[PDB]
């Protein structure tokens, strides 16, 4: 009856040649749209999804031009997300014609919204029957469906029409390999693939098992004999159509592991989730599994078009990093998701057989993906534990506690990647040795002390430069991460321990400033030219006319010709890219690519090798916006900053000249408190008035330092200040055209 009130009204509205909406929740009011214009006669469904296409395509270069020289109906869907096309209004407003329909499709403007006579949108068993049709059995089965669309209720989160392409796909697999029983556990299985609590999934099995016919009864769904026999078949529950890798298989693995082979039968599909669990792994750990090979289409950040042979052979894509898409290829390849597996490029057609079509966002607000796109295709989401987990990939009690320690941590507040670099790292054969190395990997990335001492007692519980004490708790942590490899991070010193480490270890620092791709890949025209052609013309066999008459009858061809880059130059060493909040994003992107224990050079593109190749970045603290927590964890950080600034001012000074800055310290110091009140040496200042200090070309030392004071400290700093100086020269005093 409701179906019968909206066709009524969108009949009210086609007789009155007006515009018509219909807002709702459901992706139906077209269907409802076409069925109603099939069901008067159906013009031509000119389904314009006017989302992508943003305002010149539908218009002109047109769509609604040929429909309106043509008769179809034009159904602007999805005017509730689309851009300032207001032509279309225009066109609107133009109303040659003899029967148009406009029957647009929005999904719940203030001129376009009010120039469009809306009409909004507001038994189970019934399209239960129509999808399933193929015993009283299944009329059982269909009060249980039923139950399961009820039981919907038990909280988007499982969402309506969820249910109908369950239904399809229980059509599907149903004599492939099912009792309907069975085909229905399926169908719930992907009911409940992204969820919260498997009490829904008790539910689920519990009314399908009982339709089935306990524990032997749903050991008997697990009965994959009749379902294989029937195509390289699977191991349970599990016959797809038609080797092996070191990728050994926990038992949560191969739990997801069976749940994206469940889904690796029918053909879209997507899996968002952390990216250091290996999504991908499990991808070409199923492929290995000759269904096809995994070709990773790594996305980073500005991905071109640049970047169809998966359409044409098999070699199953997986189009990875959606989630930071490059804005357009999003939505020609969300075109491609319009067609099976056709791919209309200028060159019409691919058609595939089956490989895959796999994608994988992230754990979801670095540009969030597209709902449409994530109500598209049909998704997927992914302590012992850990303790075994440990127990191989790395080399009793040690192990055991660091995953509790790492239990601790949690309890009080913290990457496990850092876990596996803790145990990876830690060489000790000591408790108390890998108590240490736990300790200092943990107070790596000590953004204050208080959190530092916190950590501290959880683990309890289980050369042409100046050394310096405050500095060496920085150059130590930099040569054993550089020992390790590990990516490095510093968040003072850091260009100093930098060419320190340089110097010790005897290397080629590019550094690099912040505000790019050629840090990366250039793309230049290929400068000195001139003379080199004459004079490989004057090392050839018999002037321009002269080159084309030995051509007739290398150096020629470079002649008619008229890649490098920063950490590819530092690939042919260290690069220290310095402020790397303030870098790109893309390069960003490769640079993650080019961080977990692996480089890559993508140009038709390569990966490149590592030789030491370390990104010995650095990054103030504080447009000073950090990258993501991934891009921050997958670097190993590090943080940093008395009478010893007095002490290495002594080691900067000059020969004798020495209580002066005995005088010159604690002058700083008070004109720190005074001016600009703050507890820090300031030590840029001090610096540079020990430079001048011990570039006094004069004598009486207190009028060195007077006139040194006054250049760099004093004044620097009303008139009362004039006073204030007084003051500073109190202290001063006090220290001594």
């Amino acid at each position: 009856s409701s179906s019968l009130g909206l066709l009524e009204q969108l009949a009210a509205g086609v007789q009155t040649n007006e515009p018509l909406l219909l807002v709702g929740e459901t992706g139906t009011g077209k269907t409802t749209t076409i069925q109603l214009l099939a069901g008067l006669l159906g013009q031509k469904v000119t389904v314009i999804n006017m989302s992508q296409q943003t305002e010149s395509s539908d218009m002109l270069g047109g769509a609604l031009v040929k429909a309106v020289r043509s008769g179809h109906w034009v159904l602007l869907d999805e005017i509730n997300l689309a851009s300032l096309e207001t032509l279309e209004p225009i066109g609107q407003l133009l109303s040659p014609h003899k029967n148009f329909r406009l029957f647009g499709c929005m999904n719940p403007e203030p001129s376009f919204r009010s120039r469009f006579t809306e009409i909004y949108v507001h038994d189970l068993l019934s399209i239960i029957q129509k999808y399933i049709g193929s015993n009283e059995h299944v009329i059982r089965e269909v009060a249980e469906l039923y139950q399961v669309a009820k039981s919907l209720s038990l909280d988007p989160h499982y969402t309506v029409r969820t249910l109908s392409r369950t239904l399809s796909y229980v059509t599907e697999i149903a004599p492939i390999y099912g009792l309907r029983r069975s085909l229905y556990e399926g169908f719930c299985m992907s009911f409940l693939t992204l969820l919260d609590h498997t009490s829904e999934s008790l539910l689920y099995n519990h009314v399908v098992r009982f339709t089935l016919g306990n524990r032997d009864q749903q050991n008997a769904i697990l009965k994959q004999i009749p379902k294989v026999p029937d195509y390289i078949a699977f191991c349970h529950y599990w016959l797809r159509r038609g080797q092996e890798h070191y990728i050994i298989t926990p038992f949560v693995q191969k739990n997801l592991l069976n749940i994206a082979r469940a889904c690796s039968t029918r053909m879209p599909i997507l899996i968002q989730g952390p990216t250091s669990s290996g999504k991908t792994s499990m991808i070409e750990y199923v492929a290995k599994k000759t269904g096809h090979k995994f070709v990773r289409i790594n996305n980073h950040e500005h991905t071109d078009l640049q970047e169809v042979e998966a359409l044409r052979n098999g070699y199953w894509i997986v189009l990875d990093e959606l989630n930071l898409a490059p804005t357009d290829v999003l939505e020609a390849l969300n075109r491609l998701l319009d067609d099976n597996r056709e791919l209309f490029i200028p060159q019409v057609l691919v058609k595939p057989h089956p490989e895959f079509m796999l994608f994988a966002t992230q754990n979801p607000g670095r540009k969030h993906l597209s709902r449409a796109f994530r109500n598209r295709f049909l998704e997927i989401h992914f302590e012992n534990e850990l303790e075994t987990i440990l127990h191989k990939r790395c080399k009793p009690s040690y192990a055991a506690k660091i995953v509790q320690v790492f239990r601790e941590l949690s309890l009080r507040r913290a990457t496990l990647r850092d876990l596996f670099r803790w145990a990876f790292r830690e060489a000790v054969g000591y408790q108390q040795l890998a108590e240490n190395g736990y300790m200092l990997l943990a107070e790596r990335a000590r953004d204050q002390k208080d959190k530092l001492a916190v950590q501290e007692v959880i683990e309890k519980v289980m050369s042409k430069v100046v050394w310096t004490r405050p500095m060496i708790r920085l150059f130590c942590l930099v040569w054993r991460c550089l020992l390790a490899k590990e990516p490095v991070l510093l968040v003072c010193g850091k260009t100093t321990v930098c060419q320190i480490l340089a110097e010790c270890l005897h290397k080629e620092l590019h550094i690099i400033n912040a505000h790019g791709d050629i840090i990366g890949a250039q793309r230049p025209v290929r400068r000195s030219a001139v003379n080199y052609s004459l004079h490989s013309q004057l090392c050839e066999k018999f002037i321009d006319d002269l080159i084309e008459k030995f051509e007739k009858l290398n150096l020629i061809e470079r002649q008619i010709i008229k890649h490098d880059g920063a950490l590819v130059t530092a690939m042919k060493d260290f690069f220290l890219l310095d402020e790397i909040s303030l870098a790109d994003d893309s390069v960003l992107e490769r640079l993650n690519s080019v961080l977990e224990l692996s480089r890559t050079l993508t140009l038709a593109v390569s990966l490149t090798a590592k030789d030491g190749f370390a990104f010995f970045a650095t990054m103030n603290p504080g447009g000073k916006k950090e990258l993501s927590p991934a891009l921050r964890n997958r670097f190993t950080e590090i943080w940093v900053p008395t009478e010893d600034i007095l002490k290495i001012v002594e080691g900067k000074l000059h020969n004798n000249k020495i209580e002066l800055a005995r005088p010159l310290v604690e002058y700083a110091k008070w004109h720190a408190n005074e001016y600009l009140y703050t507890d820090v040496i300031s030590i840029r200042d001090v610096l540079s008035a020990v430079e001048f200090i011990n570039a006094c070309e004069i004598l009486d030392l207190n009028l060195v330092l007077f006139n040194a004071v006054s250049m760099v400290f004093i004044d620097a700093l009303l008139a009362s200040l004039h006073a204030e100086r007084q003051r500073c020269f109190a202290k001063l005093n006090e220290l001594a055209h």
